[PDB]
């Protein structure tokens, strides 16, 4: 499950529309919001894990989205020492998806273990200043990499 360095291989998902917005989801039973992210299971490609977690967490099919971009290397963050439960952080590949189906297709309850209560569209800049602190450096990098593509859709 975990590599030699203590990092869990993980995929993260930025879903956008053609209005310069991204999909912002509220953590189940909490007050904090984030992008979907999920662990890569043994034997999966990153893209496979992404589509699995896409449905598990957001209820979307491959058929509902198109992949616009992905990050070319692993982005890493470490967990706060207090939050460590061995896994000391995640190494993430991030995907940029455009939602092409209707907003109504997003469903947080297709799986037996929902991770989000629900969602809303937010302005492109919003996530970097709103995500939990220990993910902010990764988020800054991700949004910088995806920025030109999302803006192109909104032009
Ligand atoms: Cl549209
Ligand atoms: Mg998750
Ligand atoms: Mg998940
Ligand atoms: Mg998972």
């Amino acid at each position: 499950m975990i590599d030699d360095d203590g990092y869990r291989p993980n995929v993260g998902i930025v879903i956008c529309n053609r209005q310069g917005q991204v999909m912002w989801a509220r953590r189940f039973g909490q007050h904090s919001w984030q992008f979907p992210q999920g662990g890569i299971n043994p034997g999966e490609s990153a893209e496979q894990a992404m589509y699995r977690e896409l449905f598990e967490e957001v209820g979307l099919s491959r058929k509902d989205v198109r992949i616009l971009a992905s990050t070319r290397n692993w982005l890493r963050y470490k967990l706060p020492k207090r939050l460590v439960r061995v896994c000391i952080g995640q190494k993430q590949k991030w995907f940029l998806l455009q939602l092409v189906s209707g907003d109504a297709e997003i469903n947080m309850q297709t799986s037996s273990t929902p991770e989000f209560d629900g969602w809303r569209w937010v302005s492109y800049w919003y996530p970097v200043r709103q995500v939990v602190s220990f993910k902010r450096d990764v988020y800054r990098r991700v949004m910088k990499e995806f920025a030109s593509v999302v803006m192109s859709l909104a032009a």
